[PDB]
């Protein structure tokens, strides 16, 4: 727009691409996401607009709704980097575990936050999860699969990420509860700790089957309502739970059990956000400064 000097393109999320740019009245720099379409579900813009109302330390707060021209742009508060970006960067030397326990203690607060305000993100992925200089992770996207159900893509035929899908939503529930950010978190979790994606699927069958060839083929012991899920198939092969030193290795048991609980089948079963923060994980956390180089 003419009110923002773009600076340049950030990135291309689930739902248009992202741009940093700087207000050139009030001189600040911001992200702009534009989203992709002829009528605009104004039933979306009004509560999109009350994610303006969602103030958190851990939420990257959204500062604008502007809806104009068939485009719809939400303007966020930038920041300089994505942990994707930044596992990417640590890949070599991998990132401490006090930084890692300080990164996800502060997503299960702004999970909390969000999950106590009845509003669920849907689509956590590393690429959605912002760092500062300061120690600081927030999350970033949001209510969009609800105020918009779910595109087939991103934007420019980019592919969609089913790594930190739920189970639930693999298996076909058209109800999903806070539990699937739990999910996501727990696998984003263990890829910080292993420095390799969980459940990497290249296809929605591929994704459910590496999640069953590690937790196990849930069944109605573990998973009750599990066989009358709308995909779930007799068919699925039966694999045998793996020894959960096995995924995570070398995370010590308060880790290994902390995410146990975020990776139960059972969405019932699977720990909220409040609790976890309450896990012995958590005894000694700390805020350490993480080295980044922007
Ligand atoms: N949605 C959204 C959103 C909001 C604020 C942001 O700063 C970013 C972002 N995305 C990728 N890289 C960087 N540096 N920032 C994305």
């Amino acid at each position: 727009m003419e009110n923002f000097q773009k600076v340049e393109k950030i990135g291309e999320g689930t739902y248009g691409v992202v741009y940093k740019a700087r207000n050139k009245l009030t001189g600040e720099v911001v992200a702009l996401k534009k989203i992709r379409t002829e009528g605009v579900p104004s039933t979306a813009i009004r509560e999109i607009s009350l994610l303006k109302e969602l103030n958190h330390p851990n939420i990257v707060k959204l500062l604008d709704v502007i809806h104009t021209e068939n485009k719809l742009y939400l303007v966020f508060e930038f920041l300089h980097q994505d942990l994707k970006k930044f596992m990417d960067a640590s890949a070599l030397t991998g990132i401490p575990l006090p930084l890692i326990k300080s990164y996800l203690f502060q997503l299960l607060q702004g999970l909390a936050f969000c999950h106590s305000h009845r509003v669920l993100h849907r689509d956590l992925k590393p690429q959605n999860l912002l760092i500062n200089t300061e120690g600081a992770i927030k999350l970033a996207d949001f209510g969009l699969a609800r105020a918009f159900g779910v595109p087939v893509r991103t934007y420019t035929h980019e592919v969609v990420t089913l790594w930190y899908r739920a189970p639930e939503i693999l298996l076909g529930c058209k109800y999903y509860s806070t539990a699937v950010d739990i999910w996501s978190l727990g696998c984003i979790f263990a890829e910080m700790v292993t420095r390799r994606a969980l459940f990497p699927g290249d296809s929605e069958i591929d994704q459910l089957f590496r999640i069953f060839r590690t937790l196990g083929t849930p069944d109605e012991v573990v998973w009750p309502g599990v066989t009358s899920m709308p995909d779930y198939k007799p068919s699925f092969p039966k694999w045998a739970r793996q020894d959960f030193s096995k995924v995570v290795p070398p995370l010590d048991e308060d880790g290994r059990s902390l995410l146990s609980q975020m990776l139960h089948y059972d969405p019932n079963k699977r720990i909220s956000a409040k609790a976890a923060l309450a896990h012995p994980f958590f005894q000694d956390v700390t805020k350490p400064v993480p080295h980044l180089r922007l």
